[PDB]
């Protein structure tokens, strides 16, 4: 047979057209306004979108859904502070087991692929009580998943450098296991050191050859300084495109010339960033960064732990979210966020190359159930279809791989 | 025997599993086991069985008027108030009385099946809609009376200063049955805040009904306008007979303005609603609830001119809510909870025959979730609605 699949009457934002799309093993062969030829499998999208696989730039599937299991969601009769939160994992992770680490990890994965997720970047504990383990049963069910969902695995030093002081040999180890990325967090407020926190971070990603995502999510002018203090070291370093910076909440309530005058020299250093739709601030400038030509991606975050007691992992509802927060209505900034769900978070994650709905990319589709990516934001319709490497894994809000 | 039989209702006021018996539209018991079986019977699964949501402030007239295309019509420029304005008129010159119906029965179903069971709608009242949408609106508005309770705002949307024909057509929309009276903005869009005001309690007077006006101006401005109404209400023997719809102006006003006029507002009988397609993001939703306000929630508009925006689902809107407010714990998703459901009803004026009890009328949904909490989070679609004690709703399909 010519195809090993089709999609009929796929609808294409970037084209704004209607197309028949064909497709052979895990590739892209053919798209055109009808498609003659003999196929073995067929998906009717009916005039609907059909788009890439989302992009959840950044999770933490390692303690996700650790809230559940009662009445009310555990941890949260006592409000949000992030020392808090790392003192919960701490005793969460004393007594936790790889085999349930797994669990939540899966668990976290088919949720997202049923919503059309087919691309994530997860961060892992990584401390002096956690040690491997948890990085052990990440990497472990990431290569279950591989048929399913691409994961890459951020070695993650939730302690801090210079507050746990085993973080740094955990993390060597953690990246000799095969994590993809190291990152740190709030090289200030919690480090208190944040020439030395950012050295060695760099040190441990040349060590290893990876690339970099650090949570900075440090407010004010405090969290601005030390963003610039880590695009100027990408710089000194040689690792232009090479790194990312989560949440940048700092970016809403500093000064809106201190964003100015730092914004050249993150197109220099090719500073990549994620806001997380679980907490980006109403006042975070999106739309500014992306008309500057930033690279923004986004992100679930935390999904029902005791950091985050919200997700779906359904970046189609954080796509509505991102809009209510940030007060957008306009079909133009509708579609920035769609490009912020799909090809930002891409070119974040690297595989811009081989991702979109193009003659020769990878055929990783979702066809939904709306006309458009700013019709799917407003009726929030379930997905119609999944497909990873060609073949069909969701249909009908169930996993069929 | 019983009508209709709920099992294993989780009920959130009582933190406990019954079975809930219904005869016609009443609640009749609410029992750990009730013995005996009956022909109609709906079993919650130990889940979450609800009051029915309340919608507290919509536009049922003119909503889905931006479907029909591949974008949203309307959306390639941005919203102000004013140009929203010019693009109703000039939407009422055309539209008939079978296309308004049409929505407005379309906007309700699609409530309910989200367990919506009642709304208060606007309806524009102008010289060019003049009572076309009203009629169209209460005509509706009969047909779906087994679905969902509709109140109906005759709302002079131009402004009762600036078209001067407002007067006598909203007079006559409140002779043909519409449930309230409001305006808007008496500051910037009538540029008269005394007179607007006192004309609206002249005809709210004349045909006894109650007041919801929309003040969205924002700031000093906006807080001024609603002491005024607030005042105005206490000197006029409206106590408990008026809304004020929006209220934006509580977020950017200097707190210390909002802490001098709660008392005023409490005196008053002063309610409130705020619509999750707007509420802004340091809105002190919290700080009105815990000082005794009463708050309601609502979609506003939905898919039309100024808002591309909406699902008719207020559990939807809760979840949107916590995002704009920044919200986690249990006790401030419980209150957000509080303002879909008894908010509601008590800005309606339906407390006493709200709520799950013994007594209470049998308008309820059972969600597929465990708590409100847990509903919120994870946004299950609704598994049954109930009307009336009467089944309208069964696995995301009206059939009534
Ligand atoms: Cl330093
Ligand atoms: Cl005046
Ligand atoms: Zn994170
Ligand atoms: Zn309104």
């Amino acid at each position: 047979k010519d195809f090993d699949l089709i999609i009929r009457n796929a609808y294409l934002s970037e084209k704004d057209s209607v197309y028949d799309i064909g497709i052979v093993g895990d590739r892209i062969i053919k798209i055109e306004a009808k498609i003659e030829g003999t196929v073995k499998d067929e998906i009717d999208a009916k005039g609907n979108l059909v788009s890439p696989g989302f992009v959840d730039a950044h999770t933490h599937m390692d303690k996700s859904f650790t809230s559940t299991g009662e009445r009310l969601p555990k941890f949260w009769s006592r409000p949000y502070t992030r020392d808090a939160a790392i003192e919960d994992g701490l005793k969460y992770y004393k007594n936790a087991t790889h085999e349930e680490i797994k669990r939540h990890v899966i668990e976290h994965a088919h949720m997202q692929v049923l919503h059309g997720t087919l691309y994530t970047r997860t961060h892992v504990d990584v401390d002096s009580v956690a040690k491997t383990k948890a990085v052990e049963a990440v990497l472990e069910a990431k290569e279950e998943l591989k048929d399913l969902i691409d994961i890459q695995v951020v070695a993650f030093a939730q302690s801090g450098f210079f507050v746990d002081l085993e973080s740094e040999s955990l993390i060597r180890k953690s990246l000799d296991m095969g994590c993809d990325l190291v990152g740190g967090v709030d090289p200030a407020t919690r480090e208190n050191n944040v020439e030395g926190s950012l050295d060695l971070c760099f040190k441990l990603a040349k060590e290893y050859d990876v690339d970099i995502d650090y949570h900075i999510a440090d407010i004010g002018t405090v969290g601005v300084y030390s963003i610039n203090r880590l695009a100027q070291k990408t710089i000194e370093n040689g690792y232009k495109g090479r790194v990312t910076t989560s949440h940048a909440w700092c970016f809403a309530d500093a000064p809106s010339e201190w964003l100015d005058e730092a914004i050249p020299l993150y197109k220099d250093s090719g500073m990549k960033f994620v806001t997380c739709f679980s907490s980006t601030p109403p006042t975070m400038p999106v739309i500014k960064l992306l008309e500057a030509g930033i690279n923004l991606g986004c992100a679930s975050d935390n999904i029902r732990d005791f950091w985050v007691p919200f997700g779906n992992g359904d970046m189609v509802q954080g796509a509505l979210i991102e809009t209510q927060r940030l007060e957008l209505k306009t079909n133009r900034d509708l579609g920035l966020i769609w490009k912020m769900i799909t090809s930002e978070g891409a070119r974040v994650l690297g595989i811009e190359k081989n991702y979109g709905i193009e003659v020769g990319k990878k055929a990783d589709l979702v066809v939904l159930n709306s006309l458009s990516p700013q019709w799917a934001i407003i009726d929030q319709a379930k997905r119609l279809c999944v497909i990873k490497n060609g073949r069909i894994i969701v249909k009908d809000e169930v996993i069929v791989a």
